[PDB]
């Protein structure tokens, strides 16, 4: 006859930095509407602006313009809001 057994851990976790060093990668934050009268697509280069449709895209770090379907084809990633 012979046995045993014993065991306890515990920890605590949830918030953890999404921030690394190397060179971070943020997004493009895309606004519906809210294009200029002389907008632009950067990345079909085509007229836009959406007047009384509020639909473009256009982002507010890099300020750049792009259409729904263009939008998926950028690739390009964004700088940010401020870096310097
Ligand atoms: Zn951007
Ligand atoms: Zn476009």
């Amino acid at each position: 006859g012979s046995s045993g057994s014993s065991g306890t851990t515990l920890a605590s976790i949830g918030k953890d930095i999404i921030e690394d060093a190397d060179g971070i990668a943020m997004p493009h934050q895309w606004l519906e509407g809210n294009l200029p009268v002389s907008a632009k697509c950067t990345v079909c280069d085509k007229t836009c602006g959406s007047v009384l449709r509020l639909q473009d895209w256009r982002c507010l770090w890099c300020k750049a313009m792009v259409h729904t379907s263009c939008k998926e084809s950028l690739l390009t990633k964004c700088s940010g809001p401020s870096s310097g």
